[PDB]
């Protein structure tokens, strides 16, 4: 499924998203806008061979199973397809986890780099939240 931008931050702020660990769900919708585009289905292999999966391109090699990754971890304990779904439960869920791990949203580099430091919040603008 392919997220509008509004129903994105709906879905998100639904799931307790919004300022969990302290970022604003303008973070979390600007992250998966770069990450993804919006689109449940997306999928990007890596350099390593791992492969990012869903809207928020959650990560094989540590975070989900694909029967493809070697010497990989699953710490959400879930096959990457299931974060392939029109529902965001997984994704979301497993991203509560990983923005535990330590580093934050610098765990998306692709928030890092083009989210970090900007006017996120404008990204959740004209959205009836
Ligand atoms: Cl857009
Ligand atoms: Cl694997
Ligand atoms: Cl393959
Ligand atoms: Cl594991
Ligand atoms: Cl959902
Ligand atoms: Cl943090
Ligand atoms: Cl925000
Ligand atoms: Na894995």
């Amino acid at each position: 499924k392919v997220f509008g931008r509004c129903e994105l931050a709906a879905a998100m702020k639904r799931h307790g998203l919004d300022n969990y660990r302290g970022y604003s769900l303008g973070n979390w919708v600007c992250a998966a806008k770069f990450e993804s585009n919006f689109n449940t289905q997306a999928t990007n292999r890596n350099t390593d061979g791992s492969t990012d999966y869903g809207i928020l391109q959650i990560n094989s090699r540590w975070w989900c199973n694909d029967g493809r990754t070697p010497g990989s971890r699953n710490l959400c304990n879930i096959p990457c397809s299931a974060l392939l779904s029109s529902d965001i439960t997984a994704s979301v869920n497993c991203a509560k986890k990983i923005v535990s791990d330590g580093n934050g949203m610098n765990a998306w580099v692709a928030w890092r780099n083009r989210c970090k430091g900007t006017d996120v919040q404008a990204w959740i603008r004209g959205c009836r939240l």
